């Protein structure tokens, strides 16, 4: 399989329920593109296409679920293989009501690859609870991934302002004006996140 | 006590310590054993501690997310046998997924190709995937009762030739109403296939 | 294959030239023991046994080569998957004359897993040329044989970088003292010491 | 010119930058292309720069170790097919291993189960392993000439049913003396093996 066909190959393996084949195709991508590269060039395009195919009525919700669950497992595997250094953690989650978690996982992964102790909480964390954990662990930052815009629109002005000494917001659902309204620093690029600390 | 030590390591954000304690459990008890003796008691205690106001939601999230990662690793270690799959998920509105993962694990350990979908699958979509994969069975984990109560009579009937329902949120009467076979314990689930 | 049989399984796979089987068994070990664990419980015992079988005349050099080369590849894979943080590097190598490199790779791996920017140079680096300017906060050396250390004059390791660590089967506290390095018994204690 | 950028990143100890430049090369040139356009020219230049005293041994080590790791990844990506293996190594006393790895890589790309042993294998031990595994061939990379000169006439002839020799340290006359089939080009290796000796 040529690299430019890995995405279709992987989606086709998943849609036939061939998890073993899908795992082999993902590892090929990992070896060809490298860790960050396989996420950019294989995991993300496949998930985007799964969303588009669902939207057009070509696949159902259970096919997306199968694929997303598989790809989340592949990223979790990579995350655990990255280093987890000592020192004040960075808490990584999604806003209340945001159930798309893979962006947050990606952010945690990019941070850990640069030696940052990113604690991935899972998605959908109430802000008082997030603030309390950050305070208790002496967390240097909180990072939020917003895939949809609506969970941010549901938050009052300044809702993110005091969660931790630094609060970063990114993802397709976020922009600079909404970050400003909510009292977070907007970050477009996962690359720029490690630098900013 | 490994369970208390694991929860304490998680609550300090000591992922390295937590992973070391989990691996000790795994080496001592083995795969099935670590679930029964460590993973499940910790999750139960996390729930109880949250309910009593002793821990917050972010602490439960960290612990649950960690343990889900460990169980996913055990799912991959059990392997995914060949042949017509058994689809495993949770009812629409059920966001507790670890029960479903557990069921998939126990089935895989008995050589059954349990394909874990993730949680919260609309029934028409689940039916369609079962049909497209020629799935011999569907298995649902219900942790809460409310998602089952929201479903129409007979809604689980014929998702596949065999449809199994278990978890704390399920009981025999609700399974009957919904057209599923009720399974009390994971032990009975593997048997009901083999 | 059960965890207790992974070591003999892996060695058997390697000795029959079954690299695909060997890779699968190594990954099983990785998933069961975790990254540091698979190195301690699978890579190291297999390599020890390879050495013992060679020394007793039971296997030839080509068989050891095959196994060592494979296991070095597996560790390099894990090393590249670990984070490589910014900041002043720690250079990792072996003394002049020391061609056993896997200990050094292990040291670099343990450091990277704790967020230390361990630059693995490969083995067998002339003490002068190791004067790599890059602002290295430390140098770490793995000694497998004792003879390459014995060949060095007193204090030969003293000022390679602000801190100089020495460990491995070929090193002890007295030899580290004579050469002017800090002795480290455990890979675990290496990251802490920084 | 990716080559100069890669070498400069490595000499700064910027592993992340070096890996990013290597991956760009992979995406532009593909697997065989990145070897020809990036890995090989960089190693050659590292050798020349050391020989002239421009870089030290630690710098060469850093670069060689990095590129060996990248090639090992490509070996695994090419896959290891089933069937009688081809053993790939270097002569006794030859510690340069990357040529052997290249040969294994080109064989695997053509579906040949090239089992890379690592470098520096005693001949009787190599012969014994080839015989025990029913290997169809042995392939040797000679970077230096001196390890070949040390060998007696015909030393390579019966290591396996077919024995191939190449690398900068080998030439046709030395291959003839040693009883190996000489190969210049890595691309021609799978072809040569698939056809009879003659
Ligand atoms: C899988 C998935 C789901 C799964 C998620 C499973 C899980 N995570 O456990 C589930 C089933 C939960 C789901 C639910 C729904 N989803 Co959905 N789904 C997706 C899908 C297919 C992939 C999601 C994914 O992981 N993408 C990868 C994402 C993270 O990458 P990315 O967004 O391109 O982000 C890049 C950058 O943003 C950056 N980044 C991300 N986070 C951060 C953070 C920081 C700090 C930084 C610096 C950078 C950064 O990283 C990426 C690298 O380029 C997408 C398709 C898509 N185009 O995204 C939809 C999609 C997001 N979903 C969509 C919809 C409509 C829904 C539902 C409303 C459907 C419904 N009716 O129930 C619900 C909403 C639930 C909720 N409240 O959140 C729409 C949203 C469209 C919109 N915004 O209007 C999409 C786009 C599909 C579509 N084409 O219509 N979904
Ligand atoms: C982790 C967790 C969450 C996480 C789950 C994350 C995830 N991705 O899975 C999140 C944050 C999403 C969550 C959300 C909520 N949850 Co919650 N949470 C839990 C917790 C702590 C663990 C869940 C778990 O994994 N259990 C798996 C194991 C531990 O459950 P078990 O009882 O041992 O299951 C056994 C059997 O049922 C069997 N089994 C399970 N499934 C199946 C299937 C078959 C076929 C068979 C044969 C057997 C079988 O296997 C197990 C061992 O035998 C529990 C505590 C608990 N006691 O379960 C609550 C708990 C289930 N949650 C609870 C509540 C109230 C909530 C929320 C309403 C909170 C809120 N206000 O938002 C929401 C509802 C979300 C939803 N719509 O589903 C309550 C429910 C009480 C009730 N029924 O009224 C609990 C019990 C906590 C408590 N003590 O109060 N939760
Ligand atoms: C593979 C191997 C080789 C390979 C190495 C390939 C490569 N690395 O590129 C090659 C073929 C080159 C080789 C050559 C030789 N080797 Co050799 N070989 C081995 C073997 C089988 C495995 C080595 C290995 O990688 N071990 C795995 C590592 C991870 O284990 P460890 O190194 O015990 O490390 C542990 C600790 O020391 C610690 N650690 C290691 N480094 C550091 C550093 C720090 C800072 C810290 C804190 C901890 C630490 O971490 C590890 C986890 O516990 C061993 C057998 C054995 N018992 O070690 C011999 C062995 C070491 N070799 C041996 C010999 C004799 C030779 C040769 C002399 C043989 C020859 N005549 O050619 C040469 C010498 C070459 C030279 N160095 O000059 C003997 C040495 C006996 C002795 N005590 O004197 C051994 C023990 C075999 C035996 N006889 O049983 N060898
Ligand atoms: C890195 C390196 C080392 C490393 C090896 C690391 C490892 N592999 O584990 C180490 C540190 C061991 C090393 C040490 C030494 N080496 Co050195 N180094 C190199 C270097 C830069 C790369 C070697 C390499 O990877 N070659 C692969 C590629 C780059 O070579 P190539 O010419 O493109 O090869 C092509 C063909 O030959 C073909 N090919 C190769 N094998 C085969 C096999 C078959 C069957 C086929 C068909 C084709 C084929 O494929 C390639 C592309 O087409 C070369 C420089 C060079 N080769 O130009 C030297 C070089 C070979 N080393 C040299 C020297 C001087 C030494 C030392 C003697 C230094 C010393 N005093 O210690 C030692 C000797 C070690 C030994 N006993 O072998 C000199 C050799 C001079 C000479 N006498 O001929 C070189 C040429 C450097 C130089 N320019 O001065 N070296
Ligand atoms: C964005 C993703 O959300 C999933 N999706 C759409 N509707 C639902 C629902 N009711 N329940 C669960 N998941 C849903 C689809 O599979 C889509 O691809
Ligand atoms: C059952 C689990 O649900 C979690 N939980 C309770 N309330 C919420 C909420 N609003 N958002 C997310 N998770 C919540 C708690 O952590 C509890 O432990
Ligand atoms: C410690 C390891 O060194 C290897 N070893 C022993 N003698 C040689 C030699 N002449 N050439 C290469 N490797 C050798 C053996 O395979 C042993 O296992
Ligand atoms: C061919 C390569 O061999 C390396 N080289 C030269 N001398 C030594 C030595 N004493 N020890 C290790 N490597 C050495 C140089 O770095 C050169 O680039
Ligand atoms: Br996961
Ligand atoms: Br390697
Ligand atoms: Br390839």
């Amino acid at each position: 399989v040529r690299p430019e066909d890995l995405g279709t190959g992987l989606l086709e393996a998943l849609l036939r329920g061939d998890l073993a084949g899908a795992e082999a195709l993902f590892r090929r991508g990992l070896r060809f593109w490298g860790p960050e590269g396989v996420l950019e060039h294989l995991l993300l395009p496949v998930l985007r296409e799964v969303g588009e195919a669902w939207h057009r009525g070509e696949i159902g919700v259970a096919e997306e679920h199968l694929a997303s669950t598989f790809l989340r497992a592949r990223l979790q595997e990579l995350l655990d293989l990255a280093g987890f250094p000592p020192g004040p953690p960075v808490l990584v989650t999604t806003p209340p009501g945001e159930r798309h978690e893979i962006g947050a996982m990606l952010a945690a992964y990019h941070l850990r690859r640069k030696g940052v102790p990113a604690l991935y909480l899972g998605p959908d964390t109430p802000l008082p609870d997030l603030r309390a954990l950050a305070r208790r662990l002496g967390a240097g930052a909180v990072v939020l991934s917003a895939v949809l815009s609506e969970p941010l629109r549901a938050l009052p002005d300044g809702a993110l302002k005091d969660l931790a000494p630094r609060v970063f917001l990114g993802g397709q659902g976020a922009g600079p004006e909404e970050a400003r309204r909510l009292g977070a620093e907007y970050m477009e690029d996962l690359k720029g996140l490690a630098e900013a600390l």
